């Protein structure tokens, strides 16, 4: 029984976000994906301010599967450079955690 | 006073608002934020489920953490809320003072 | 040589406010990317009545070296100098993304 972690990744739209989630679930690299639509990203690129629609993905997994999950997401990105960050979890519901660990075989 | 962010999931905005109001009244959280319209994907019994959900983001202090996790768990139909606690390393000092001024 | 990253959460009332705020902190190189999430409602007691209010949740990505200046700027822009502002530590991951967030800021 398994420490958890929350992985944030950005997708350009709902269909991409959905398909991504499906794949990493199928591979048992995450137990649950949460997808938040409607977001805007702003950032400079090559000297210009960009403003883009996004879906914020929130992926729940254990510290044992974190590197492979990260590897998988980076493999699917068109330029192998996903906006991908890991936040530490300092506590779960231990029953939800039991399910999370069980889901990952 | 240190603060934490608690994440939890509710099936619809109506139960999510009810639960927010209750934990705020019991002074287990200072602020509860709700984002409906989320999609959650996961496996059940070998088939992929896809449901709409409301993401909850609850702000509280470490000294109120356990008691929050407990009213939340009691409250969940099967007693297994999707509940995850994130550490906060810093922030606004005046905001944080107000967080603690609840209790 | 890359610095650690952080996530800064800040709350804004609406898209116009949040987008003006993001543009200014970006132009000043205090954050590398700002994500705005509309659709949030917050509930809290204030003077001491239960309020419910619509919000835009801001997620700002920056380095530990620029954290304090970012906090200071956002605070200064807030109409009461008291922004709902929290910092979360990042423990990993994508090295190219991290290299870009660093290059963005100097
Ligand atoms: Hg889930
Ligand atoms: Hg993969
Ligand atoms: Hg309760
Ligand atoms: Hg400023």
């Amino acid at each position: 029984n398994t420490a958890s972690v929350v992985v944030l990744c950005t997708a350009p739209d709902e269909a991409t976000a959905q398909d991504l989630a499906a794949k990493v679930l199928a591979e048992k690299l995450a137990a649950c994906a949460t997808l938040i639509p409607g977001a805007t990203s702003l950032y400079y690129w090559e000297g210009k301010l960009e403003q883009e629609y996004e879906v914020q993905m929130i992926l729940k997994t254990t510290v044992s599967h974190q590197q492979a999950l990260l590897e998988c997401l980076k493999s699917h990105h068109p330029y192998q450079t996903p906006e991908l960050l890991v936040l530490p979890v300092t506590h779960g519901d231990t029953d939800y955690l039991s399910w999370l660990n069980a889901s990952l075989r």
